[PDB]
């Protein structure tokens, strides 16, 4: 499909029993998903954007559905206002900026 | 152009006769670009990222070229990790998301 960016280009993600909604988001490198109990090892992080940092768990091959495409790959959890897809899934999926 | 993602969307930017590099960025609202002098009124703003509030300071109608692609709008001027161009621009150059 085409996402124009009139809007923030949210959509439906899948990570297990979950639907979510996320952002298709080009300046994050790395797949930021609010606070959930995922099963499995996980390693401590620090990630940064604007006003500072917040700690997250990363968790590695995790299986998330987007918009119908398959993506596996390193999320990490943590207390962000908005489920972010990053480029390390965006990739995955076939996801590329156009103008 | 299309940009595809498995490196970070950078590109150059021309803004007051100075050429910058900022990061293409559909998960911002907003144009946010690191402490520099612009010409002109602004009014103190307050904007949210993930990691909290910061004091940006907001020019109005301000022309830059991305990547030979002309656009006029709203610049934060503030501390951001990185400069970046947000929706508000995104959209003026005509850039969608594809996949
Ligand atoms: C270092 C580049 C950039 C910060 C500039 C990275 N951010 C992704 C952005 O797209 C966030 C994504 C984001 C969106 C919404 C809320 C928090 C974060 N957007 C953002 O901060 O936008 C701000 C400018 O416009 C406004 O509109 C949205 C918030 C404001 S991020 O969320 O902080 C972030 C994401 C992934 C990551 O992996 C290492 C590290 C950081």
């Amino acid at each position: 499909p085409q996402i124009t960016l009139w809007k923030r280009p949210l959509v439906t993600i899948r990570i297990g029993g979950q639907l979510k909604e996320a952002l298709l988001d080009t300046g994050a490198d790395d797949t930021v998903l609010e606070e959930m109990n995922l099963p499995g090892k996980w390693k401590p992080k620090m990630i940064g954007g604007i006003g500072g940092f917040i700690k997250v768990r990363q968790y590695d091959q995790i299986p998330i559905e987007i918009c119908g495409h398959k993506a596996i790959g390193t999320v990490l959890v943590g207390p962000t206002p908005v489920n972010i897809i990053g480029r390390n899934l965006l990739t995955q999926i076939g996801c590329t900026l156009n103008f």
